[PDB]
This record gives C-alpha cells, structure tokens and sequence, in this order.
C-alpha cells in the first residue's frame, strides 16, 4: 500500500495516473494540485512547484527525463523544497538510449557520406561526385560518457569509426580511448572530427563548449549537441561557422526554448536544428522503469539511476 | 605464370598494374590499347571495346564492378564480344556492402526521425515538435535481395525495423518475410513504407518502378533507389511525388548519367540526388576480390560470383 503523487506541466495526466495503477495495483494515484497537502509515499514530477515537494518526507521523488537540472537549480533557489532525506531518481535510458543512437548515427553518416556537400551541389543542379571521406579521419569524440553516451559510442563502433569519450572518471570501453578531467580535455578535442555532447547541465559544464574548445577540433569539424543549451555559447558557434572550422552543427537543445526566431541559427547555411526532441520520454517505458524501481527499493536491493545532489547530477 | 590484361575508362590504370603485380608476383600484367591482340589469361574490364574480349580464350574475365548490364548489354549487341567458354565474373561486396548499409541505414532513419519534416520548418524558423513515427508503421522493403540486399538488411534488422525481401527465389533470413516472382509482387508492395531498390538491371526488371507500382505502396511512402536508374519510370516518380502518395526519394541513379539539367528531379523538393556515389569500387579491396578468386580457380575451389548469361546478372 502505497500513496503516489503525480505531477507534469503538458502530459496526459490521466493516462499517466491509469498506467501507473496498472502497473502498481496496491497504489493510490492521484495528480496533485494546489492546496493538496494529504499524505504522500512517493512523487512523480516535471517541473515541480516548490508547494508539492516542500515539507515532505517522501520515500523517493522521481524525475520525468534524463536531465534534472531544472529541478536541481530551483532547488538551489529554494532549498526547502526537497528535504535531504528524500532520494531523488531520473529515468535511465527508457528507450532514449536508442532515440539517441538512431539520431547519432543518423547524422554522423550523412555527414560522413557527405550528403550536406551532394545538397549543395543539387540546389544548383550540379552532378559531381566527390572524394569520399576516410574512418582514420573521422575520429568521433563524445562530450559525456554516461547511460547515453555509451549507447551512442557502442553503436557508433558498430560502424567501425575511431572513438573517444570525455568525462569525471576514466571509463574501460575497449576500443574507445577514455579521458577525464579538464587537464585531459584539450587532448581528447584535438582529433574529434565529429564532437557529440551528452553532458548533464551543471555549474561546471555550462558554456564548455565556447571559442576555445572549438579553436582546438580538427579543421571542417562537425559538432551534435544533443545535452542542454547552456553547454554552447551560441555566438561563439556562429564565429567558428563563418569561419570554416566547423562544417556543420545539428542542434536540438538552445539556451533559449523555443528558438527565438531572430537567431541566426535557424537561417544559417550549415546548421539543422530540431525542437528538443532527440530523446523523448515514452510514458509506458517511464512506468516500467518506476514501477521496477520502487519494488527492487522496497526489497533493500541496490538502485540505479539516483541524483547525487552534491554532485549535480 | 599468367598474363593480365586490364582496361578501365577512368580509373588509374598504372596503379591497378603496380597493386596486381604485388598481389600476383607471378602475373605479368598490361594496360591493354587498341592493337594489342597478343595472349592474354585473363582480363579486368570496365566498359570495354569489343575488340580488347573478342576471339579470346580468356580463363576469365572479370567486371571491374557489381553490375554487369553495360557488359551484357554489349555482348548482346557484339555475341563474338566473348566466346561462351569465358567464365565472367564481377565484384562481389569488396566493401560495396557497408557503403549501402551507411546509405540505407542513414536515409531510413532520416525519414524516421522527420529530419525532412523538420528541415521544412527550420526553413520558416518554425519551432514544432512533431508525433514520432513507429516501427510498426515503417515495414521497410528490399527490392532485389542479393549481396548487396542482404546487407542493407540486415543492417536494418539491428533498428528493429520490419522487413521483407523480393527476389526470384525464396529466402530464409530470420525475421524477413521473403517474397519472390512477379506473382507475389503485390503482395510484397502493399506494406513498404520505405522501398530500397538493388536489383541488377536485367530486361526483366527495367521500368519496375513504375505508375502502377507507386500506387500499390502505403501513403506517404519513402524511395531509396540505389540499383539503377533503368529500374524508375522517372516521370511516373513526379507523379507520385506531386499526389503525395511518396513523401520522399533519395536517388542516386538515373536513366542518363550524369542526370541532364532539365530534369525536374534537380529542383524538386523532396527528392535528395547523389551522382552515383553509392558504394564506388576500391581499388585495394577489388585487387584482393580477384587474386583470391584465380587463386580458387585454380585450385578447382567452387567460387562465387560468377555472371549467369543466360540469366541476365
Ligand atoms: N531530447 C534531448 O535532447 C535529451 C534527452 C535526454 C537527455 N538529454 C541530456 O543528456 C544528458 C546525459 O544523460 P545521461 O543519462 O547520459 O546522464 P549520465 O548517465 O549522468 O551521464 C553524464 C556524463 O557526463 C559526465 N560529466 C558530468 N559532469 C562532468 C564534468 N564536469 N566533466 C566531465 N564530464 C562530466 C559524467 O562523467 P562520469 O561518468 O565520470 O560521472 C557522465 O559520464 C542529460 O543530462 C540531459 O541533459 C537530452
Ligand atoms: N553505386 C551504386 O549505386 C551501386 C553499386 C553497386 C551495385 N549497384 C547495383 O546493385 C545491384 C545489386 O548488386 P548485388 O551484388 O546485390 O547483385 P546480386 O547479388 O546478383 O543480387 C540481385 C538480386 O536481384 C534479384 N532479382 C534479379 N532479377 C529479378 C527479377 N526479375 N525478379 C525478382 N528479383 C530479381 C535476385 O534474386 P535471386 O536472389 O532470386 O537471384 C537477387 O536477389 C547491382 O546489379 C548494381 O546495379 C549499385
Ligand atoms: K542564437
Ligand atoms: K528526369
Ligand atoms: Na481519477
Ligand atoms: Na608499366
């Protein structure tokens, strides 16, 4: 017996609510409004208001995506929102692990087939083929080297392309040299033709990916942010296109959301950008992976996909 | 010992004679020129005259490529081309079979992810997420099941997509379903919502993809046409591009080559053109294919990739 509160800004919350009471028979789900302060075990939420989350010790808040800075900023402004005793989770792939491949793979193919510089040609009706582009060229670096990154360096290395990934801790992926730490990053950047970001947003990461981190890729670089906005410095992006350092960048995510129509990204020649739907949440898969949590939590089995708040993701 | 004749339009011929005297110590290997009638073992064509095969005792001849249909074609025109006691063989993969995967692979997902649909919008700086797509919708095709079908299918079958196979004969790839004859045809169309087309050029198969086909697919329906360009019926594509029975083509074949300024197919919106650029012969890979394939036949090893002419591929 348990008592679930349920909250998302868009959503379809009764279907939400139907699921997870198929999904946890014993449970009692409600969506919560204001003025709701009855009891809680559990809580399920997107862009949370601090009045749902204030004062209550739950057994477990779980975030509805990947990424919690959202959350983790407001609580920053409102440290009374969630008390330290409450173990905060996020969803841990769900189906956005293969959304991410499907993306990547996607687009670092055309890119190296080289189909942006066939469009080119065809917008002016010119028939030529050009000198195909080779793997020991193409070395692909991964900003992030987490539950999605891995998804996207294994299915990359599929293709046989030349892998690296950055992050905190070193990693063991044979075939995929690993570097960690700021003291490591301009060495990983120097051979990452194409440069995949799926870092979390945190104080640490914000605007990495600026004039000097592009300055130091390989000439006709390509850049996929598929992480947060914030990592890159937009005008800093725009110089390096103009430039010809960076053939082309595939956007999905923007320091402002929904791209304001006066940035220059949306008309520049090199740039695809897609509205923040690279991996989406998939609520029947959200639900497995909630109702599988909170059992293996009930059963004192070790956990997955918990927040360390001191870490910031 | 043997004696090697080679001849190719445009390739470079002095590096073929250097990497096939390495591959072959004991070959003694020529660029053949018009008047060159002294004895020759075996010859590496490409588009050749009828004067460089006819009268020859050749022990085989080998296609510098994986279609033969301009060759066959001429020996239809030319029957003292090649005397029937020459055993033509062609290019079987030699990494032709991963250029496809890279192509199909890449476009399919293109269009699964709405790439097309939200490029439009990018081009009105129009910021929409879009429904996805499911798999269950996007059974993808293969016209023409062979080396090269295989592959793309096989590649395919990793994103989990449905597919069905169409050939002469039946298959048996697990999680295929395998059509075969015009008698079947039909059938096979009824649920492509991507047709991938690499079926040889043959008199049988010209025009294929026609008006009549074009209808038989789902609405909405996608064209990867990588064979030939014999195999579309170009005009009834515009026709079925403008109805909005296909939402989009990557082509990169055409009735003539390179493809004419005139032709709406440069211009039109949702058609994507490469110059036959596919999967090119690599030179490395194809001086391996036909060293081991002399020595097999000398060895009295049962090879593979042999061109049946009474067949017609
Ligand atoms: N539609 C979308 O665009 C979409 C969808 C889902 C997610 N996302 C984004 O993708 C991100 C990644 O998700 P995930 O599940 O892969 O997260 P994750 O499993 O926590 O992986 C995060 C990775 O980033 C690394 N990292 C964090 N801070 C770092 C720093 N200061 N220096 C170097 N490396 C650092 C971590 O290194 P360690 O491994 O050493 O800890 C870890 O490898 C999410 O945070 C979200 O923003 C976007
Ligand atoms: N850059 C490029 O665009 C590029 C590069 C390389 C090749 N290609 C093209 O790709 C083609 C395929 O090469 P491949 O090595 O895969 O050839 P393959 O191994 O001979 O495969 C041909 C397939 O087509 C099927 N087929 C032939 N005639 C048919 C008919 N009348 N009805 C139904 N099915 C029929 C065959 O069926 P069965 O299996 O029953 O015999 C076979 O499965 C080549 O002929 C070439 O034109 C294009
Ligand atoms: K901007
Ligand atoms: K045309
Ligand atoms: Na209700
Ligand atoms: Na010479």
């Amino acid at each position: 017996h348990m008592d679930i509160i349920f909250y998302h800004p868009t959503f379809d919350t009764q279907w939400w609510i139907e699921a997870l009471r198929k999904a946890i028979p014993q449970a009692r789900v409600r969506a919560w409004k204001s003025g709701d302060n009855d009891s809680a075990d559990y809580a399920l939420v997107w862009h949370p208001p601090v009045e749902m989350l204030a004062g209550r010790d739950l057994k477990a808040v779980f975030a509805l995506g990947a990424g919690v800075d959202s959350i983790l900023s407001k609580l920053q402004a409102h440290p009374e929102m969630l008390n330290p005793s409450v173990p905060l989770f996020r969803l841990e792939d769900t189906g956005m692990g293969e959304q991410m491949q499907e993306y990547a793979v996607s687009q670092v193919l055309h890119w190296f087939r080289r189909f942006d510089d066939y469009r080119i040609q065809q917008n002016s009706s010119h028939w030529q083929p050009l000198p195909e582009y080779h793997r020991e060229d193409f070395t692909i670096g991964i900003l992030g080297a987490g539950v999605l990154g891995s998804k996207v360096a294994q299915s990359l290395q599929t293709w046989r392309f030349p892998l690296r990934c950055w992050s905190r801790t070193r990693k063991s992926w044979p075939g995929v040299q690993s570097f960690a730490g700021r003291e490591e990053l301009s060495a990983f950047l120097s051979q990452c033709r194409v440069l995949i970001n799926l870092l979390p947003n945190t104080p640490e990461t914000v605007g990495i990916i600026n004039q000097q981190l592009l300055e130091k890729l390989p000439d006709g670089a390509y850049l996929l942010n598929l992480a947060r906005g914030v990592h890159v410095v937009e005008d800093d992006l725009l110089a390096a296109l103009d430039s010809g350092k960076v053939k082309g960048a595939m956007l999905d995510v923007f320091n402002r959301e929904p791209l304001p129509p006066e940035s220059p990204l949306w008309q520049h020649p090199r740039v695809t950008i897609t509205p923040h739907v690279a991996a989406i949440t998939r609520p029947a898969e959200a639900v497995e992976y909630i109702s599988r949590t909170i059992a293996q939590l009930e059963k004192g089995e070790k956990v997955c996909g918990q927040v360390d708040r001191a870490r910031g993701y």
